């Protein structure tokens, strides 16, 4: 460790021109009380100050006050070099401007005031860039050094001349923001963001690296994935890490609407990269600019195209430029743009994990008044398809939610803003479960699925098959290390069969509400079309927003009209639809962890080259309730019912031995459709008496006479012969 | 090369890759990646691709034995 690098401490010494060093420091570095050091931190930015000896700072660390630790770009807590520099000497002259809201209010003579007992006799050191602070006049005012003469850092001495200008401005906090944000504001993407900084880093500074080792740099870097990733937000620090010249031009944005001069717009683009220095182009939202060379049917962006392959082709070695393009889509790229020589370093930025999540969380929330009783660990882990700015939009909601909770109680008084509910706002964790439970991920928002409020306690029966279907699906999204000890591919998919009116879909909707994983629902016959290729490419990017959210569970509903056996046709669109469902469920390795879950009535029409082992192997069968299963759906049923305390439902799973839960339902709603009737009766009649009382209601309970009137007419759902069929195909499978 | 040949003057660039390679010498031509000039004519739809298709027929053809 090279003892030249030091960390902010807070500031004994509140002059603005001075850091603090230790003495032990001193002798450590040989440096003076008088010693002019330059600072620089990160995001490229530096500062010159004057050091001086101070005991109380421990040589490790330094003493700056916040003016300097400003103009760094630095807090309390971070590292930086330190270096000195005697090379600078007296200035010739220097140009500082008031910021606006710092003099709003006050005029007139700003040097006289402020300015000339601030730099008098103290030849301060300042810096093109600065930001400097004057107290006085019972305010303090800021100024920024816009120009010095003396290369970008110079002294003010007692003959140096100091040129003040009244253009108070609002440019300072523009100009912050579009510098502001570098590489630590990117989270979750270490391995890309690490093959980009050496991308941007070794072909750009020092390419004696390559020279040395014998491998051509690559000019060129493509960025694809799913959208809200970070590809802006690299190219924003990437331009703002480097004070190099960056031409930002993009996508449709190069046309005229005169005679041809979209070439000439790009050629004058590429000359202005080549002029200034070895510079960086990002060329955003390149699909406008490239069709692929096949549905388009002009010739002016054909002409686009050629000129930009030969703007990018011919590039010498002395020009020293790498290009950087951000793609929403992958497969709309032209091979002649993606030719060896143009764009050959593909990167792959794509969803981020557990970690990568508790990254963008720990980010981007640790800029607020939180809490006091958070974890991010379990709200990271309880989140799986979001991406990028789905948890910005996670943090914003609850911060909305918070502002929603405390206005209607504490009377913000909307005409006049008050001072006492500004500093009491705490983001708990009851906003940030609201704005979880009032979200979706962006690549599922157009197959939201309506809440069906059904727990795992709301299925009577079945818990056995219950507990190894919620097992066989919560362990592979959860828990990867007893599939890494296990050695084992595991199943991809999963069936279910039996009689109508037994819970498959029931056991689906237990999926889709608590699995705390996503879910993704379609019906049987929606996914054709009668146009061509459509009725394939709804399958496609089906399953592709189901590779993109991922984990996430696909719900197949009624598999006897999508996967139908062959068996003379209609032309051959089943078997396309099936080739289709059948290449696309192939491609399943370890990675992306979806799973396919069906449900079908018929069990005979479904086709065996489905059904295969090593596509979809798994079996449950679903069978008819038994007592003990009856009596568990009779009470499951009646769970939010004011049910009669002197009622029993052993004579209604005894008396009936071939049922079902769907007509056990209806016998339940038949009693109370009776109970209803029966209120109305009672209503009615009271009406009648009081125009010619009870309580508030007649009949709080369902009495056992409404069950006895319901079970009259209660005829059971499957017949005889349907269960011999599946005891059949139970046998024979 | 295949999809290089576009810019009416694939035509062109046909008849004068055939009139360079007849010209100078008894010779070779590599077409590399044929499978972007022809699109097997049926699942095709556009009419540039039919009218190169129907250049490179006629041009494959026109070859005596001088
Ligand atoms: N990987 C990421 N890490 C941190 N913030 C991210 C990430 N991806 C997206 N964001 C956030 O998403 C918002 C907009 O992202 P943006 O750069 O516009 O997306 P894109 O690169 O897809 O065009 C910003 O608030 C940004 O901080
Ligand atoms: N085992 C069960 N426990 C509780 N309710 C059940 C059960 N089986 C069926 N039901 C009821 O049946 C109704 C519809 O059943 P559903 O799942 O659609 O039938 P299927 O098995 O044909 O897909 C629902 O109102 C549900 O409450
Ligand atoms: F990937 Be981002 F939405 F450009
Ligand atoms: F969905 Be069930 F089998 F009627
Ligand atoms: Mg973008
Ligand atoms: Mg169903």
């Amino acid at each position: 460790k090279k003892d030249n690098m030091l960390l902010v401490d807070d500031a004994i010494n509140d002059d603005n021109s001075v850091i603090a060093i230790n003495s032990n420091t001193m002798d450590k570095l040989e440096l003076f009380r008088g010693d002019t050091v330059l600072v620089k931190g990160k995001k490229r930015k530096d500062t010159v100050l004057i050091v001086l000896i101070d005991d109380e700072l421990e040589d490790g660390a330094c003493r700056i006050n916040r003016v300097v630790r400003n103009n760094l770009r630095i807090r309390l807590g971070d590292l930086v070099t330190i270096h000195p520099c005697p090379d600078i000497k007296y200035a010739t002259r220097i140009s500082v401007l008031p910021i606006a809201d710092t003099i709003e209010g006050i005029t007139g003579n700003l040097f006289d005031v402020f300015l000339k007992p601030y730099f008098v006799e103290a030849y301060r050191p300042v810096r093109k860039g600065d930001h400097f602070v004057v107290r006085g006049g019972m305010r303090q005012v800021e100024f920024k050094v816009v120009d010095v003469e003396p290369e970008e850092y110079a002294v003010v001495a007692q003959d140096t001349i100091i040129h003040w200008e009244g253009e108070p401005i609002n440019r300072e906090d523009e100009e912050n923001n579009m510098n502001e944000v570098g590489y630590d504001d990117i989270g979750g993407c270490r391995k890309q963001m690490a093959q980009i900084r050496e991308m941007v880093e070794l072909p750009l500074r020092h390419p004696q690296l390559f020279k040395a080792i014998g491998i051509k740099p690559p000019r060129g870097v493509l960025m694809y994935g799913p959208p809200g990733t970070g590809k802006t937000l690299m190219a924003r620090a990437v331009a703002n890490e480097t004070g190099a010249f960056f031409f930002l031009i993009n996508g449709p944005e190069v046309m005229s609407k005169m005679a041809g001069e979209s070439e000439s717009n790009l050629r004058k683009a590429f000359e202005e990269a080549e002029k200034n220095a070895p510079a960086i182009i990002f060329i955003d939202e390149i699909d406008s600019i490239a069709p692929k060379r096949d549905k388009t049917n002009g010739e002016v962006e054909r002409r686009v195209v050629s000129q930009l392959l030969t703007l990018m082709d011919g590039m010498k070695a002395r020009s020293n430029v790498v290009v950087i393009a951000a793609t929403n889509r992958p497969n709309s790229i032209d091979p002649a743009l993606r030719r060896f020589g143009r764009f050959d370093r593909e990167v792959d930025i794509g969803i981020p994990d557990a970690t990568g999540r508790l990254e963008v969380l720990r980010i981007h929330t640790k800029n607020m008044k939180l809490a006091d009783d958070v974890d991010l660990e379990a709200l990271a882990a309880e989140t799986h398809g979001y991406v990028g700015a789905d948890i910005a939009s996670l943090c914003s909601e609850a911060a909305m939610q918070q502002i929603r909770e405390k206005m209607d109680l504490i009377d913000l008084d909307e005409d006049e803003i008050d001072a006492e509910v500004l500093d009491s706002l705490g983001v708990t964790m009851d906003n940030f479960r609201f704005a979880l439970g009032n979200s979706n991920p962006s690549a599922l928002r157009e197959t939201v699925v309506e809440s069906v409020n059904v727990t795992w306690d709301d299925v009577g029966g079945l818990d056995e098959i219950k507990e190894e279907l919620k097992e066989t699906v919560e362990y592979p999204v959860l828990h990867p290390d007893q599939y890494t000890k296990f050695g084992l591919s595991p199943s991809k998919g999963v069936l279910f069969y039996g009689p109508p009116g037994t819970g498959k879909t029931l056991l689906a909707k237990a999926v889709a509400t608590e699995v705390s994983a996503n879910f993704i629902s379609v019906k049987g016959p929606e996914l054709l079309s009668m146009w061509y290729g459509e009725s394939e490419s709804n399958i496609r990017d089906i399953f592709d927003k189901a590779r993109a959210a991922a984990p996430t569970v696909v719900f197949l509903d009624e598999l006897d009209s999508i996967a139908k056996a062959r068996g003379g046709d209609a032309g051959g669109a089943s078997d396309r639809v099936v080739n289709q469902l059948l290449t696309e469920m192939d491609g399943m390795n370890a990675k992306k962890n979806v799973f396919v879950i069906g449900a079908t009535n018929r069990p005979d029409q479904i086709d065996p080259a489905i059904l295969r082992p090593g596509r979809l192997d798994q079996l449950i069968y679903v069978p008819l309730p038994d007592e003990n299963a009856r009596l568990s759906i009779l009470n499951a049923q009646l769970r939010k019912t004011p049910l009669e305390p002197g009622l029993e439902l052993t004579a209604i799973a005894k008396a009936t031995q071939g049922f079902s839960g769907a007509d056990l339902l209806y016998i339940v709603q038949r009693a109370a459709k009776y109970a209803i009737k029966d209120s109305i009766e009672a209503h009615r009649q009271h009406e009648a008496e009081k125009e010619v009382e009870p309580e508030v209601d007649p009949v709080p309970y369902i009495t056992k006479e409404h069950f006895a009137e319901a079970m009259k007419t209660a005829k059971r759902s499957v017949s005889d012969a349907e269960l011999r069929r599946y005891e059949a195909y139970s046998q024979q499978m």
